[PDB]
């Protein structure tokens, strides 16, 4: 996703409001998720959000600056799909490019036709063992967490 | 606190509500509350800017029609951050039916509107129970460690 | 109740908030409180239209960057409509002050869903005092006189 | 004005909420009074609203109904210009045109300069005589209602 | 139509975005070409917009400014509407009106129940032989280049 | 740049408006154009959009699809910008992509110091010299258009 920043997105300071940049971040994971839930042609279903990780706000974000927002797949459980989200703010005037924020969201895909049914969320395709491994602990640190 | 009916830009086709749309209002209204108690000394005239959300579940989910009850209480501060916690609640005007959705826990830093970028000092807050100051020290400790990688 | 601050897109060339803006909070309010009243005693179910603005003034501007602070109440019900006083309140989160912008009073009248444009009747409202619902039978009547010239 | 009614103007039953329309005819209102309290080159303002008469919803609009909002001037005192504004609903499928309201509305010029500062309203042309009296008239029961 | 340009409507010296004005364009187009493929009470349907023709824009609008459109149904195929469409700015402080925009649109009729059936568009009314002449050497004109 | 259409970009039918698209297209003009006539840190600016044309829709948009929009700045002339803009919709459910929209839009980089001063457009590396001859021939017939 790509945005020009508009008044109505920022503070009286002209800088964005954190629940502008949290709301861009969710759509990213929306799309994505639900893309892949339905990558297999199970069942029709749209993803849900589940949880938001910690995430720390790192630099401002100004009127007129582009807000650059890019998702990825980082796991999938048998049920639900990890999702990291990168936004960048960019200055097309200077060039300058900052790291706004990195956060992770976790989705959970519901039938269309049943909205209590939680359906199997296929696979995804690793590229580093790493990865898979990392992610399978950062779901168990969250399975156990809400375990009470 | 704050409320509003759920409208069709606010969900998804299947008429469930986005998270990314009661994220924009758990912020709006910890913005609201730490941008007040940072100016409630008269101090330098500063604007809350969102440093951190803390890890957060949704419940229950929320559809087109029903109306988002939003509140927020601030629980802790240290010398130049606010932390608050929001609670957000769904309810059903035809049903009457009311779910929590979701708490969250969002820290602000007061930043100057003459001085850009500098923090300010955040006025004391007085604690109904002394164990939550603890509490609140202990979870302030927690985010700064964590931060420090 | 609801808050919500004010946005560029809501004001002026000046920086004061738009009388539409407000006006628009004012009805999300009404709408609100009428349809989950209409609704309580699980009739029908319904959506509360407007009717009906009573004469309104706007008494103080209000600026980019304030709190809107709106506040309902059902102050009557007839056999099928419900009267509904509205108060405005600006905040300055900045310097702490409050002004009153402006109460308005509007009518609903609940349609059902199922039955399009089909008038429902009303559940009674609970008044502490009789001279509440005496006062309110009086606006009721007033306005229904009216309508007929 | 005229502008097709969308989705989030209006509440689950498809019907355009009483509070779209009254921000349509507040714009309405707004542009109108501030191009006359401007029309004589006096000091730069904007017109305010003050008042907003009673006003009654005779019939629904619908999504993807056409909303027109058409505004007159119909009487300017010292400092205060009184705005009428007619609303009409019109279903480009079918044909159908309907009334959904009128209104009333008083604005007051205030300096662009001083928000406090009050300006003198342009006197506007009658086409009827009788209209200025009507105008005069509804002045005068205002200004004297408002004593608290 | 008739709108106050805002602060998201504009950059952040407060000019204009052509996508704010372009989608008003379309909005006034949309409305006259869908009223008049309905003026007969044929199969019920909503113009599509097919195509914009080349638009120049003139000069800039500012936030605060007033944005009216016109449109002008100029030539009927037997299944396209071309539209012609006026966009001026007017500063109701100053009281200076600018052209901003002259654009032309192509509409076709889709059937609302039949999801994308194109349907006959009533002809229109000329008020000189000279019009129709003129409106079919440029629906050849916009043949020839969507042929290329 | 990806964006879920939602309700308010759409018709009674479902079916995503033109003046949705045609504002899409127009802020990743913006961006794409801006970046470019700043990336040789010259005179600050922003660029205006000058011309639509050409632009066919090819096939409709639906609510809950996802538009893609692409923009290449595809001809620089001594003072504008040349940015094609291609439109495609995926359903997330179904996986399906159809080409929506090729727009063609010209823009002006405009210093922010005078905003009256149209400032030289760097040079664009061309990836097949004919796309160079091919784009000065669409940019002389529209000077020319622009004179004749
Ligand atoms: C918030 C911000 C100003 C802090 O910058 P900094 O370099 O860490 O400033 P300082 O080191 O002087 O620290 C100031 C306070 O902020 C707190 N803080 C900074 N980042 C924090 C975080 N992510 N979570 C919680 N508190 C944080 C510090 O703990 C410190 O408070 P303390 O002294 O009481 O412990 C900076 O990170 C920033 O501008 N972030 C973006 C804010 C924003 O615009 N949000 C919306 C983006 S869309
Ligand atoms: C997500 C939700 C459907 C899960 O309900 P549930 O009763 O816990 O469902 P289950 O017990 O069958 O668990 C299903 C999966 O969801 C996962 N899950 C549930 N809650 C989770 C959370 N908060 N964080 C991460 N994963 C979660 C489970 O781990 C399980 O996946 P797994 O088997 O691969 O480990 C439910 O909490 C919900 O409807 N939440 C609201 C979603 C929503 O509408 N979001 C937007 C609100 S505005
Ligand atoms: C309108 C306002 C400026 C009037 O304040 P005031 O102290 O009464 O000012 P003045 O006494 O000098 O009166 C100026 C004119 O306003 C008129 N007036 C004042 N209140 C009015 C009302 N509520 N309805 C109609 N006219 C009114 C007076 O009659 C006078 O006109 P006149 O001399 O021709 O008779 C003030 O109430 C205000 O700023 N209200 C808020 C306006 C606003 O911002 N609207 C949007 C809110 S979201
Ligand atoms: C409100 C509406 C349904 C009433 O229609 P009606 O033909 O008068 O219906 P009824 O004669 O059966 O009257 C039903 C009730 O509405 C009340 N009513 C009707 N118009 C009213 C008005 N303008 N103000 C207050 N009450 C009104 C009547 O008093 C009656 O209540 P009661 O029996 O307790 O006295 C109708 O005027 C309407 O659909 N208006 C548009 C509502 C709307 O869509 N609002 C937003 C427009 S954007
Ligand atoms: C675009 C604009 C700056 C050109 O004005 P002008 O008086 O013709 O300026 P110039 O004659 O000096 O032309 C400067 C360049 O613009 C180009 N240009 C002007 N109008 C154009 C048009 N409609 N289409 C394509 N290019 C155009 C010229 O070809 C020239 O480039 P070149 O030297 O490389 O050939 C002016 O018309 C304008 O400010 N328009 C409004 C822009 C805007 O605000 N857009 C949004 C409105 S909501
Ligand atoms: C408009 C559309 C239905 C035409 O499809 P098609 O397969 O060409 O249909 P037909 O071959 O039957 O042509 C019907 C008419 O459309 C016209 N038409 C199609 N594309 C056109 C274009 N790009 N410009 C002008 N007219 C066009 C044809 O000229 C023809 O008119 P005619 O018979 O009087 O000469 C199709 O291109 C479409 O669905 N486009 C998208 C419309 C839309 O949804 N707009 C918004 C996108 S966000």
């Amino acid at each position: 996703a790509m945005r020009i920043m508009r008044p109505d997105d920022a503070n009286v300071a002209g800088n964005v409001h954190g629940g502008t940049i949290l709301k861009m971040i969710e759509e990213a994971g929306a799309i994505i998720s639900t893309r892949h839930c339905n990558s297999q042609n199970g069942e029709r279903c749209v993803a849900a959000l589940a949880r938001v990780e910690r995430t720390d706000f790192l630099s401002p974000m100004c009127i007129g600056e582009v807000a650059h927002v890019s998702a990825e797949i980082t796991y999938t459980s048998k049920h639900s799909v990890e999702v990291q989200v990168h936004v960048m703010s960019e200055n097309i005037l200077t060039g300058t490019k900052k790291l706004t924020n990195k956060a992770t969201l976790w989705y959970v895909p519901l039938s269309l036709k049943n909205v209590d049914k939680v359906l199997e969320v296929p696979p995804i395709v690793y590229l580093r063992q790493e990865q898979e491994e990392e992610g399978r602990k950062r779901y168990e640190a969250q399975k156990l967490e809400r375990m009470e």
